[PDB]
């Protein structure tokens, strides 16, 4: 039905969690879904729908990078009529205010892609979250006793940056973490009238410089599962 | 002492609220604080600290445009130990999602503004505000009964625009309303380290030149001046 | 009348003086004028109207920016009919060929601003004065003798700069000094076929670190503002 | 051994072909390569080392986006020590001069991302392939009876373009067609003193809006596969 | 010396006029010079040495565009002492306001290079010339009876626009017309702290569509010649 | 016919080769060709058109920097219907795998003028050579004993650079060199659908500090003069 997604039309619950990597889509089925099916799988990249204590959620994988994830974000909105968007992600800490662990609610993901620029009369959107959505994740979050850091996020064309030695100013207003997707997350959702919201968790360390195995960072992080399959739920 | 503000140290509140207008400043110490006393009124632009429900609080006017809030807001957090500023102010409506009267929480500044590009590395900042300030906006309207309108606001270099043929972009991509300084409140606050929000009252809406009749903009005005102080006790 | 001021439309004279300041403004009207009328007060940015040695001449405040700034000047041309601008203002030195309290004639105002990029295309507009205005400051300076300082500024987004590093280059350039209105004042007066020039006196060194008082701001600067009344005679 | 490779050093040959579709990558192994293994699957990112007429010959999928591609390329290159990298794609025609079917080799790849700003002091980098790399593509075409349509790609962040109307612009530059990786290869490879080309086959005609059959599209591939494994060997 | 001029360091005298015809150039020693001696003629581009009311006087050719003249004038301050830096060239009218073969004075050169943006911060340079000059040609135009138009100029890298839509703006904002020279002599000689100045007459009009017809073009500019030759005597 | 050609329209041959030295066009036209014409003299612009092995061949004058190479391209391909042009130009060695009179083939030119951007959306134009030109340039070296480095070139508007300190993150992608040309002769190329090829020799070495004089950048490339004409049979 589209280029990147060979699920049919109603396949999708209207809210759906994201992840860039499929096998961590496939991890939260296997552990936290019953009755789950896997409904799409065009480029290996997966996406479920099934139950979680017997309410209806989908999950969805979106590859690394704005690019990739505006491509798997339109779809889900324009076809598939997924209506809410939950990214809960991976990220790299730069910022004295968060540790390892943590998970981080981006109230505002900056960016140095042209995107933004493209898509909005080269003058700077500001890529923000739908107010709901981070309203319902802080009380969960404080209901379920989860720790939750909230700031901004910076969202990169680079996982291996050329300009580390920003990471000072980033840290200073307020960008607790750094990760790729979530500026593409944010602008497609207000183009497309969606409601959207990142988390990540902090696995690496980009300042001291910690980082988790490739399992690790499918296996380390079911509190943010947790947060997001129960605020959706 | 700084040469926009003639201020003794120790005499603004940690909280204070801001308008772009000093006299509208003048009219809410002269309505609604007790114990209201003038401490500033460099350039005409006038501040004031007294007490709200046995609060201390103080005003502050802040001028038009990003460039002259950023030299009143940098001059309170730095030299007057201002810690959570809370804007107050109309805009100018461009998205269909708002009318007359409406209060906008505004929960990202865009802009054409160069000044962020400066600030933080020709990249894109997302200004956003402070989130327990908006969560505190958000649990006060409830209580006293205002639906707020929560989206983004585009911040202008411009008053009178050389780009209208945009509105209907901008009002796509989430924006609510038009004003001309929350980018730069925002961002300043961001550097700081401080807390910021910013709320406007629809008085005219730009697309459809519907426009509230003087007596109802003073109306209007006070039920947002008064979620303020409720917010600030 | 407009937003921004309440003045009947033949209330200035074609030849009008302006400051950020209203408080200069009001200084000015008040020391130099016979039959000094005040005719505009909104945000209490004050205009006056009265005689120097005879001839009508206006008083306008600006306020601080670009963005104010051109509020002002458009309404001032637009409505209002004014021909002639002259900004008396203040500046921030960055060169040691002038000092505290000199007298500085902007032959041309550069920017970090996007004002002019918004207004021209995506291109460098070079913000310039009218000539003829330039050429009767020179000849009457000359004749009052009175030592007019010639160059460059650059009008910034920010008083507390984030480019302190820079400042070398812009003296280099031949930029006397910083302030933050000429390029807003010259790029509209350009739009709307007006004629400008700004003089400003040095009110802050940014190589001596010695800064005027806020009184000092208003009452330091008669030398610059008789240049400017005999210039308009 | 990287966050998004999980292959031992020594597991990769010096030389890799690269697709966006690890899908693609696997049926490449079962096809084509002797003793194919799979030696990575991070993220659902399969890659494989095996043999061609008797060279040996790596398979890497890549993703889609010049971000999600310079995460792959440069871990390939720096852990791996990969030292030729030949990308194969499909692409959609923009230019009168190329249809349905025809083999591109990208002898530029422009782009509307900002990584190569980013990367090369905010100028203009002119992203280009290996020249010996694209001698060696031209005469295997020439021996293969393929007539290899030659020119620049343009690479760009969005899938869905929210700038249709410039294509045939970018057609008159010489731009053949639409890819979302190539300029990301290129720049990679620059930094990093390895040597990349792309080669991509016509899929889809974004002006005509002509399109293969998933059966057409296959069997134009396997064409596009048999010159890069016979320039490799 | 320099790979562009092979005049021995002392063969300059310090006042020079520029055009970028090195044939203009030799008319103009031919013509108006006594003592005459060719002292530069690297690429053909010539320079001279003579005497004009029995004042020294050099001239110098530099080719067409920014770059070219900001070689060669880079050169003349810095290899060979070059004090005063006099342009008379010629230019494309955008204004009604002046006709074919009218003079003028370029208070500001505007740009669409990015040159300015390279030296100067990435920021907008206000490239003007030194007001003695511009002072001195005023005079020296009035006692000779020259009716000199004075004004921006728009200094393209593109003599064959892209832009011709634009032309009109170029004109509001006070551009009289284009040429492509004036903003790399005035930023070179802003950056070495040289006075500098351009003069140029209207060859072609680019609003009514009239030319001036090469013959035509040789003794067509005397009068701009005569005013530079008496503002340096 | 065009304001800097006076040749009539069939004077030049289809193919043409190109230099910024007039001089150096002189040289080739006395030196190399048969019954040689000067055919056009604008600006002391040179160029001609002669036989060489019997086969007609013309030669012409660019000049210095984008602006002015852009020009001549112009006018070349649209007037005169040059369908090959050849640069064989000079440039500035900034890698240690070329020395001084080697010869370079530019496969990309970088730039850090702003003319791309405009011609092209505000994105990256990869500004390329015509494939079959430069395959013909590689095959003919080989037949001569030649040594040709190929490589991108770096096209700046600034022979005396700003941004020395980059020179090695240039070298490092693979910018063997810096000219001030090539970019133009490509884009405009592109843009009129003509086949363009740059080939420079090294006159200064950035990194070794050689430079040649004025005499040597004419006479000292009679290899790069050889493989052009001979390319051009």
């Amino acid at each position: 039905m589209t280029p990147h997604i060979n699920a049919k039309i109603g396949d999708f619950y209207p809210q759906c969690l994201l992840c860039g990597d499929p096998l961590r889509v496939s991890y939260i089925a296997k552990k936290f879904l019953q009755d789950a099916k896997e409904i799409t799988n065009v480029r290996n990249m997966l996406g479920f729908s099934g139950k979680y204590k017997g309410r209806g959620i989908s999950l969805m994988g979106h590859g690394m990078g704005i690019a990739s994830c505006t491509i798997y974000v339109t779809e889900l909105i324009k076809t598939y009529q997924v209506k809410e968007l939950l990214r809960i992600g991976t990220c790299g800490a730069i910022s004295p205010k968060v540790g390892l662990k943590d998970i981080i609610m981006a109230t505002g993901a900056s960016t140095d892609s042209k995107t933004n620029r493209v898509r909005f009369l080269n003058h700077d959107l500001s890529a923000t979250p739908d107010f709901e959505l981070s309203l319902r994740a802080y009380q969960t979050a404080k209901r379920l006793g989860i720790d939750l850091k909230v700031g901004n996020v910076f969202s990169s064309d680079f996982f291996y940056s050329f300009e580390t030695h920003a990471f000072d100013l980033m840290a200073k207003y307020n960008h607790l973490a750094i990760e790729m997707e979530a500026a593409g997350l944010y602008a497609t959702a207000m183009e497309l009238n969606a409601k959207a919201l990142c988390l990540c968790s902090v696995s690496d360390h980009l300042i001291t410089k910690e980082a988790l195995s490739p399992k690790e960072r499918v296996e380390s992080f079911d509190n943010m599962i947790i947060l997001a399959l129960e605020m959706m739920s």
